[PDB]
RNA sequence: GGUUCUCCCCGAAAGCUAUUUAGGUAGCGCCUCGUGAAUUCAUCUCCGGGGGUAGAGCACUGUUUCGGCAAGGGGGUCAUC
């Protein structure tokens, strides 16, 4: 054991959501809100 | 209005209900991922059902033409208590 040469356990390290990086990522341009509404507005949604 | 690297798998809706609601929103229908479960599901063959649409008809509710019979009407001549 070395300090590199240790790694992590297999399912634990999720990469995060980054969302408006192109058309290939699949998560481009709108970024998962759709089109035109008051829910895809930054602040929009209503209260519970 | 705009939203920046790549490949693989699946894949909609533009409807119902409510709303100072109608180009907004919320529950349900429709998409995706995970888990569990029955011959659970679809096509065809045979069997058991209810029906009142298409068509037709004129006993009923309405409407319509011709012939017969004729109550009952309208117009009169004569008589008039
Ligand atoms: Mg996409
Ligand atoms: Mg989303
Ligand atoms: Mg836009
Ligand atoms: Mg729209
Ligand atoms: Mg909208
Ligand atoms: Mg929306
Ligand atoms: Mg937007
Ligand atoms: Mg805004
Ligand atoms: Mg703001
Ligand atoms: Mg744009
Ligand atoms: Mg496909
Ligand atoms: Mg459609
Ligand atoms: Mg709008
Ligand atoms: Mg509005
Ligand atoms: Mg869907
Ligand atoms: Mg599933
Ligand atoms: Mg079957
Ligand atoms: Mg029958
Ligand atoms: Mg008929
Ligand atoms: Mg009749
Ligand atoms: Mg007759």
């Amino acid at each position: 054991m070395r300090l590199n040469t240790l790694s992590p356990a297999e399912g634990s390290k999720k990469a995060g959501k980054r969302l408006g990086r192109g058309i290939g990522s699949g998560l481009g341009k709108t970024g998962g809100r759709g089109h035109k509404g008051q829910k895809s507005r930054s602040g929009g949604g209503v209260r519970r």
